[PDB]
């Protein structure tokens, strides 16, 4: 797919499964329209988030909603999560991989553009 | 102050100066109301963002943002900006320090609560 995610759990040392990922597109109204959405598989990946034809030039926001991801461990009482906002295909057509690393208090998102 | 920022430049290896920081508070309407704002100093810090009395129990969203911050090294542009959304004081009162580490394609944000 043009837009892929790869989430890692730093506390368990393994891909993060079931972490909800939400994507948005900034409409010309300066407003964030809902775009895609899924939940990581046992490999911290989401398959078929969007299509090459659906993912067009635009500002996107990838939110790693982890509010309760560490609920069973009794770890993050401050309910942390993060966003990444990049400009997708302001020069041809490409592929993006938003690689994230999760910890109760720290978030790490790297975009591998290719 | 109750809410402090500490921005580091991973490509230059020094505190990040002049990176815009925008804070938001989630109103009961589920909407983000502008809260505070500034630009990091030569120490990657913002002084007197908000006051102990102004920073109340609520959901905040800190957004770091840059403007051709890497222009000078001759690297590649990639409009990327990140957000952190934590829930403040859901018991008592505290001091938060949102430490961020910038790179052209990667963002690390760590919240030190104390």
């Amino acid at each position: 797919c043009p837009l892929m995610v790869k989430v890692l759990d730093a506390v368990r040392g393994s891909p993060a499964a079931n972490v909800a990922v939400k994507v948005f597109k900034k409409a010309a109204d300066g407003t964030w329209q809902d775009f895609a959405t899924g939940k990581t598989t046992e490999f911290g990946e989401i398959h078929e988030l969007t299509t090459e034809e659906q993912f067009v030039e635009g500002v996107y926001r990838v939110e790693f909603d982890t509010s309760s991801y560490w609920k069973g461990l009794g770890l993050s009482p401050f309910h942390e999560y993060a966003d990444v906002v990049f400009t997708a295909n302001d020069s041809g057509h490409r592929h993006y991989t938003i690689a994230a690393l999760l910890s109760p208090f720290s978030y790490s998102t790297t975009a591998v553009v290719s």
